[PDB]
């Protein structure tokens, strides 16, 4: 079992996989740092509870775009709604909205993530994001936009170990490079997560693919 629940974790496990539309696609810097990719950090702040820290990795391997993540979590509460796996089981619709960083090469993005609590409250996770690429081309840094998310997660039947099925679906709003041309079709994807939570060690692996064409991201994740 995890030490935390499953939708604390979506955030953290690709936004190239995000479907611009076509006005907007000078605007898409996930894409434009590819193959190379980026370097995705966050500080996720729960709020009245602790904090994840995560440096994630974003590149191609081969044909395979790649997810590898190092998280640290702190000052979590026994009696809180993340260790006492008070989240419902679900994911609300958001919107992540992207600033240029002109003194890196990047992008930031702030959001503020609401779960669902089981007796009716809501648990804020509090997102600073920050995007660097790795590459030395040129990237696209954009003008002021948010990305709208769809989520939903489930359990496959068949699936014995602590898991979970997601697909979601991701679309530009509020408004071009070759690396673009690397997302034209499904592209399959490879996420690994390793994980300390208040010293409770775990790693997760989710395997699925992304279709930017359409913006949809079909992943399955699993838990050691």
């Amino acid at each position: 079992k995890l030490p935390v629940p499953w939708p604390t974790l979506v955030t953290t496990l690709v936004q190239c996989f995000s479907r611009y539309p076509d006005h907007m696609k000078r605007h898409d810097f996930f894409k434009s740092a590819m193959p190379e990719g980026y370097v995705q950090e966050r500080t996720i702040s729960f709020k009245d509870d602790g904090k994840y820290k995560t440096r994630a990795v974003v590149k191609f391997e081969g044909d395979t775009l790649v997810n590898r993540i190092e998280l640290k979590g702190t000052d979590f509460k026994e009696d809180g709604n993340i260790l006492g796996h008070k989240l419902e089981y679900n994911f609300n619709s958001h919107n992540v909205y992207i600033t240029a960083d002109k003194q890196k090469n990047g992008i930031k993005a702030n959001f503020t993530v609401r779960h669902n609590v089981e007796d009716g409250s809501v648990q804020l996770a509090d997102h600073y994001q920050q995007n660097t690429p790795i590459g030395d081309g040129p990237v696209l840094l954009p003008d002021n936009h948010y990305l709208s998310y769809q989520t939903v997660l489930s359990k496959d039947p068949n699936e014995k170990r602590d898991h979970m099925v997601l697909l979601e679906f991701v679309t530009a709003a509020g408004i071009a490079s070759q690396g673009e041309e690397l997302f034209t079709g499904v592209v399959p994807i490879l996420v690994e997560l390793d994980g300390d939570v208040n010293g409770h060690k775990f790693s997760v692996r989710g395997e699925g693919e992304g279709d930017a064409t359409i913006g949809k991201l079909t992943l399955k994740f699993i838990s050691t």
